[PDB]
């Protein structure tokens, strides 16, 4: 289930984080706009850029904490507030998050690993709703 | 073969019962709602709950009894009836059992141990047929 999935991802975090984020950027190429020095680079080029690995790990470290802190895939309001208020997220709207989670769920369904993809879909919806309540456009 | 597999499973019943049951829940996450005390728990979390170990072993002990009593992987009519009329199984349909056996067979095929997975598939199908003939929806 969802709780087990958090442990699965945490068990090989850097790999899942990079693979899911690349799935995101490749599925929504327009989204790469938000990521300066990621433009014009293949997957392998990105995976050799120390900054890409470091930042994507930090993203998924936090995402797993938000997931772990959730009840029935509904995140804490405080976690949503943090995601809205972070300076790094000043240019984002909830559509950006919707996209990330569509890609994540797709990645999970396509994988050999047994994820509860439906729970992740709900988590992404509930996170988006929480972002909206916290004031993201 | 099938009779040897019953011995393999019985020799380490705790471990196989937990393994296979978790494989079932993780493959079919919607099945977890039948086990309310297991909601929101990872695999390793479940393994430190007394009732999880006790329940799962009692399930697999009965399953192995039914398997041992079968002839050519066809269970007794009285055993199928027992499983249909159990108070704990009132809400169940044969689909729930079909799913358990799909998970069990998948687990056997993925394992490093030499199971007669086709016999288990036949047993599951014959058990489903026998549940149906015993009136399960
Ligand atoms: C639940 C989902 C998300 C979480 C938990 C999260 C978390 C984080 C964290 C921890 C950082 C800091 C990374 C660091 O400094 O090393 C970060 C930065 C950033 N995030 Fe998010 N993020 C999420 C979703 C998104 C989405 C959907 C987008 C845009 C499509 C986005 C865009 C950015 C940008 C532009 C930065 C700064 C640039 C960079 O780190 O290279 N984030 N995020
Ligand atoms: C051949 C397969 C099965 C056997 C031998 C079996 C056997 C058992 C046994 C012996 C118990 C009582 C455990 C105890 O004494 O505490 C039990 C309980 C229960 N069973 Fe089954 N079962 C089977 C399949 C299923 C399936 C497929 C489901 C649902 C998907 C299910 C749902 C339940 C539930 C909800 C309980 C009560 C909850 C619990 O004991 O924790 N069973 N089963
Ligand atoms: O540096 C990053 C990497 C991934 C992400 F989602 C946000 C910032």
């Amino acid at each position: 289930g969802f709780k087990q999935d958090i442990a699965t991802i945490r068990g090989d975090l850097r790999t899942y984080a990079q693979d899911i984020f690349l799935a995101f950027l490749n599925k929504y190429p327009d989204e790469r706009r938000y990521f300066k020095n990621y433009v014009g680079k293949s997957d392998q080029e990105l995976k050799s850029m120390a900054k890409f690995g470091d930042h994507t790990e930090k993203v998924f470290n936090l995402m797993m904490e938000v997931a772990d802190r959730a009840t029935d895939c509904v995140p804490l309001a405080s976690d949503a507030n943090t995601l809205v208020q972070m300076k790094q997220h000043s240019s984002l709207t909830t559509g950006n998050f919707e996209k990330l989670f569509v890609a994540l769920v797709e990645y999970m369904r396509a994988s050999g690993q047994s994820f509860d993809s439906q729970s992740w879909d709900r988590f992404g919806k509930n996170l988006v709703s929480a972002l909206s309540s916290a004031g993201m456009k």
